[PDB]
């Protein structure tokens, strides 16, 4: 019943926003929706497996809040597999490679390849980070979809059909459904389009040893019976002194203040009393989640690595179920096993199938794309559908379509009276991942803590020290990077020396 | 606690619902969250304005069920008055006008105007009311915005600028929030652009004397204390033989079948076990409703008729805070009003003014644009920003941005095990309108009549016999509107 914060969700963001409050000396009560916390993240345990990340998994350079948090907790993490090659597959054939991005060999193609990568990042750094609405160009950007912008952009199919993948990947969407602005917006704010893609050096770098779950999992050893599983919150009562939350099991709970640490749109799951404000009523059904399967096939070996192929694998084309692969091997070497994403779309499209379905067409995909019949005998598979979760409503996060970031995007994360808003949705710095998960905890912890008199103002937002174990390589850029010209801009070169 | 069907949502579809149930002699209760019905209709009564409808109004030609049933509820109508000129108001400057659309002088543009109306119902002829999604060209449709499609067809300012008031005005939402495809279909679904914009024959000919929220009163009159009042529902658990529906004031009832007559993303505030299928589960997040204030300004008398003005105002720009009014004064010529809407974009920036701050407003562009004084003397003021309402999300109706119809589209109105789908959303013919709610809730009171074995399948969908009292006429084009050239047509014979 009565407490000093009451946390609706138990997920990173959640769990980090009780434990920092716990560890302030408040008494802090979780409410949690499902029979476990972790959310968005969950590790499945079984003999076939050991364990394996069914929800967010990779963490890497830049995100040392995440970091810090698992590294206090007791959690290890180990590198991604990117010893050997990866492997671009497009128009039926696969081209193995190094580095970050597919090598591209027409020139024009190049030029065009080239401008698209750096354009994102020109047009992002117009952008503030806690401020997207307030690019200088924000009303335009946010007024297209992505697929509008690419097709401005790209004056190669090649490139076009390379954007639309990292659309998709990034951010589980199809590119005419999300706004311009908006994934501007998501690719800056967490370091560009270099650090996003990466592997080595990038968002993908590392997983924890036993799992991402166990983040979730140790904080709630450390809050005890703190947190009450099965506990979805379906009303909240800012009307009378102490605020009023209760659940769908009949429970009330009594609090200071609340911080709603659930997808934004989840919001419309709790009934309030008084009616939240007419933005934020509006602003929580106009910010779906996107689609995805995550989806991870076993072998006896990791077969991939004896023809110099790192497991990783892009694959474009409609025909292919997954579009994308990483290397999901134990890092002793055992439980060899490939990961894949079933986005947007394909999610949808290919739910119908049965488990088995979906099992025999990734192992045809990936026979293809590795030119190895070995692909074609799994040892187990595993998968999850997060399309089907009633308290996460999609994978990865929230994504806004054309119109709504500028609209209503200033009341993401503006207090309600005595609710506080946490969620990797209302973070600055990766937003949508576990890193944004735990600086939006702990920014709506502390923003109580100022209401509570407890800190100054400025302590409200806080730097984080880079990690030691983790260290940061910057993004360089060459010269020849910087200065090419794009298409258009050779076309003008040529109209202009033929004149 | 037991009954036959719980109908959740007291608007005019949860109550036709129940209605056509009850007469049927099936146990109903109308489980409603707010302490009033009629939903997205609100008619206040005060002695200043007798009544007035704040939320849906009109009805019209071709809105067969609707009249129908508030017929046999001994409503009556009358006409929205559209005897003297419309104006269009466009670049300061009022220019009156007869006929439904505001006419172009320049060539060029004229080519332009008559092909994009000419365009938008051409493209809907090819859009299933029934299937949207089955439409030959659905998946390239929908994956663009109306922003988009206006920037291909629109050579002109001037008609891109109508266009999008006409998408405004339609859909209370801009041209870049929503899907080409969707946009089309709502369109053709209510009869085609004159059907749509037409006052006098047309979707705004009349009004209810009394006002629209009369339907659902005196349908909560005729079923007592099956309608509960403050039960907003929060939990649907179909795990056992019966279904069980709980409400937020700690009530369980019990069913053999559910209509959920809510809008479809409201479907958010109710907890599911099990699970909702997972294409109903992102599709509840992913289909928002418009927005819009609208703004009832009184005056003593209704001047603008003095100057041959009907009180229709069509006002293209930025600047204006209403693009649309028409008259609102009674039948009998008293109550001088004129209705103003305050659509999408503008609803979200001038909803920080106060009432009193709106109301200047209002007034210094009537009079700007009736060229008359007198309309800077209002007598009352009403007005409703449907955006606040927790019960109803916005206003007039849902719309679907860009995607979502194709891959969604088909699961608005399935079945979910014993919980079928009302709600104006799920209609074919006037979805988004009083109609549809109607056509909704008796279609989905008919799928569980069906379910139950009680009527055939081929009675589940049923004709409307036309209205006597407001009988439609035939839409009709010019040889000239049907076979002048575009702008870039008129340019390929040049
Ligand atoms: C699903 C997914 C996510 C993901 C990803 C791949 C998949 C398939 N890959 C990632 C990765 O490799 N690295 C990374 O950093 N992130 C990745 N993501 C995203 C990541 O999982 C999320 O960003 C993060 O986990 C979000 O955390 P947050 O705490 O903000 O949100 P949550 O996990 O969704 O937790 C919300 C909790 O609230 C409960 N809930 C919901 N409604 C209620 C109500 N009404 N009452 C009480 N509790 C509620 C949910 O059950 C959940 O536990
Ligand atoms: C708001 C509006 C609507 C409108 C319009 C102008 C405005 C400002 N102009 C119209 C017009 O001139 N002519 C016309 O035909 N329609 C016009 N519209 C739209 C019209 O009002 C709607 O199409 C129609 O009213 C919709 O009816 P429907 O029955 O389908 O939907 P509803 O009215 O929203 O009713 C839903 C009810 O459900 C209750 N509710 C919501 N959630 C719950 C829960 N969880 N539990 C129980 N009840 C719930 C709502 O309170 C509501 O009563
Ligand atoms: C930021 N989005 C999350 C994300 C999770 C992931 O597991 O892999 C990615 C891989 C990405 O890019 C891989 C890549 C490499 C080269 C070209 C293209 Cl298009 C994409 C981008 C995002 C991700
Ligand atoms: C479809 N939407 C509801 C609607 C309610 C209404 O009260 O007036 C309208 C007026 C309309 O059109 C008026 C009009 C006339 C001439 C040109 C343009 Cl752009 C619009 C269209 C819809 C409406």
């Amino acid at each position: 019943n009565k407490c000093d914060v009451v946390v609706v969700g138990g997920g990173i963001s959640g769990m980090a926003a009780a434990k920092l409050l716990h560890d302030s000396g408040l008494n802090v009560v979780v409410l949690e929706a499902r029979d476990r916390v972790g959310g968005r993240t969950y590790t499945l345990r079984n003999q076939k497996v050991k364990y394996v990340d069914l929800g967010g998994s990779y963490v890497g350079p830049t995100q040392n809040r995440i970091l810090r948090l698992a590294k206090e907790l007791g959690l290890e993490t180990y590198k991604v597999n990117e010893v050997e090659r990866l492997i671009h597959h497009v128009k039926g054939k696969s081209y193995p490679f190094r580095g970050p991005f597919p090598p591209v060999w027409n020139p024009i193609t190049y030029l065009d390849h080239n401008n698209f990568w750096r354009t994102m990042d020109d047009m992002g750094r117009e952008i503030p980070s806690d401020a997207p609405w307030k690019a200088p160009l924000a009303e335009e950007w946010d007024n297209m979809t992505m697929k509008e912008l690419l097709d401005k952009l790209c004056w190669t199919e090649s490139a076009k059909q390379l954007a639309t993948l990292f659309v998709n990947l990034c951010v589980t969407a199809e590119t005419h459904e999300v706004s311009a602005l908006w994934f501007l917006w998501y690719v800056k704010q967490c370091g560009g389009t270099t650090r996003i893609i990466s592997t080595t050096n990038g968002g993908q770098e590392r997983k924890f040893v036993g799992g991402s779950g166990q983040v979730s999992e140790r904080i709630m050893d450390l809050l005890g019976d703190r947190v009450k599983l099965e506990r979805p919150v379906i009303y909240i009562d800012q009307t009378r002194e102490n605020v009023l939350v209760e659940t769908l099991n009949h429970e009330m709970y009594e609090a200071k203040y609340v911080i709603s640490a659930i997808p934004p749109t989840l919001g419309m799951k709790i009934h309030f009393n008084p009616p939240l404000p007419m933005m934020r009523n509006q602003m929580i059904t106009r910010v779906p989640l996107g689609s995805v399967i995550k989806c991870i096939v076993y072998y006896k070996e990791p077969f991939w690595r004896k023809k110099d192929y790192c497991g990783t694998m892009i694959i474009d084309g409609e025909e292919a179920p997954v579009a994308y692969t990483l290397d999901d091997t134990k890092p002793e070497g055992n439980y060899a096993a490939i990961m894949g994403f079933i986005l947007a779309h394909k999610a949808r499209k290919l739910a119908r199938l049965t488990k088995e379905e979906r099992l025999k067409k990734l192992c045809e995909l990936y026979a293809k794309v590795l030119g190895s019949l070995e692909a074609l005998e799994p040892v187990h598979y595993e998968e999850k559908n997060w399309c089907e979760e009633q308290y996460s409503g999609g994978c990865y996060t929230t994504y806004f379509p054309p119109g709504i970031l500028t609209q209503y995007g200033r009341v993401l994360r503006q207090p309600v009276d005595r609710i506080y808003f946490a969620g990797t949705e209302t973070a600055t710095h990766w937003s949508g991942y576990m890193e944004g998960a735990v600086e939006a905890g702990e920014r709506a912890a502390r923003e109580i803590l100022h209401a509570m008199g407890k800190i100054p103002e400025d302590e409200i937002w806080q730097s984080e020290p880079e990690s030691v174990d983790v260290p940061a390589q910057p993004i360089t850029t060459t010269f020849l990077e910087r200065h090419l010209p794009s298409v258009p801009g050779l076309l003008r070169l040529i109209g202009l020396t033929t004149i």
